């Protein structure tokens, strides 16, 4: 599943921001507009026992180029909340459910 980092109108949003996937399904987060961006899973809002560092950028890491991606596949079932650190208060957040 492809997720844009920044909308095509420049909005600071993940597109889509809420979605569901199955285990091992690739998520490709792709810099689109308004970069740098990152994608950080909130360590307090992911499934039991999951290591956020296996699945996340750090808050200091950035994707700096249009078209640059961060790929991750999730395995454990449940809800995962994530955000772009520099744009979180602007609303650049999302939630993926693994079912
Ligand atoms: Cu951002």
């Amino acid at each position: 599943i492809d997720v844009l980092l920044g909308a095509d109108d420049g909005s600071l949003a993940f597109v889509p921001s809420e979605f569901s996937i199955s285990p091992g399904e690739k998520i490709v987060f792709k810099n689109n507009a308004g970069f740098p961006h990152n994608i950080v899973f909130d360590e307090d809002s992911i499934p039991s026992g999951v290591d956020a560092s296996k699945i996340s950028m750090s808050e200091e890491d950035l994707l700096n180029a249009k078209g640059e991606t961060f790929e991750v596949a999730l395995s454990n079932k449940g809800e995962y909340s994530f955000y772009c650190s520099p744009h979180q208060g602007a609303g650049m957040v999302g939630k993926v459910t693994v079912n």
